C-alpha cells in the first residue's frame, strides 16, 4: 500500500486456496494479471493465485 504504482484489490468473497486464505474485505496487491481468469496476488508478505472473479480492482 506504500508502493506507488501498485494496484489494490478488494476481496469480495471468502476464499481458501485449494492447492492463501482470504476473507471478504481483505485488500490485496495485484502481482500478475497475465492470465485473465487467475491472478497472482499478495497479502501480508505472502503470494498465491486467486480467481479474478473473487476480487475487484480498486483502481
Amino acid at each position: 500500500m506504500d508502493e506507488t504504482g501498485k494496484e489494490l484489490l478488494l476481496v469480495l468473497y471468502d476464499y481458501q486456496e485449494k492447492s492463501l486464505t482470504l476473507k471478504k474485505g481483505d485488500i490485496l496487491t495485484l502481482l500478475n494479471s497475465t492470465n485473465k481468469d487467475w491472478w497472482k496476488v499478495e497479502y501480508n508478505d505472502r503470494q498465491g493465485f486467486i480467481p479474478a472473479a473473487y476480487v475487484k480492482k480498486l483502481d
